């Protein structure tokens, strides 16, 4: 009830890290655009998810990382606190979220729903290798 004040999927499509810049927002920046949700909802994680692949050469490659968005309280991390350190996971929030699990928007089933494209609020500060 405290305010912010500066299968299972994600619900939205990855950020790619494209160069060596590790993802990270500036406080009150990050949070992906859904229509659908209110001011209250506005909290969440980004986890690291890098894949590997077998190239034309036959040789194991590791592709660059994605960077998927949960709400607070869901996914991966649903039992993390908002804030707590973890390799691969950085948060977000913008002004005036509420503290609070957002099990009533949950995760993705990719059987049931396509996944939004993530969106960023227009001048939205990226590390170099990122695009939204």
């Amino acid at each position: 009830s405290d305010k912010i004040h500066h299968n299972t999927a994600s619900w939205f499509t990855a950020l790619t890290q494209h160069g060596k810049e590790e993802l990270r927002f500036p406080r009150g920046q990050g949070v992906p655009i859904n229509t659908n949700s209110g001011p209250d909802d506005q909290i969440g994680y980004y986890r690291r998810a890098t894949r590997r692949v077998r190239g034309g050469d036959g040789k194991m490659k590791e592709l660059s990382p994605r960077w998927y968005f949960y709400y607070l309280g869901t996914g991966p991390e649903a039992s993390l606190p908002y804030g707590a350190n973890k390799e691969g996971i950085v948060w977000v929030a913008t002004e005036g979220a509420l503290n609070t699990p957002k099990d009533h928007i949950g995760t993705r089933n990719p059987n049931n729903n396509a996944a939004t494209v993530l969106q960023l609020p227009q001048g939205t500060t990226l590390p170099k290798g990122f695009y939204a």
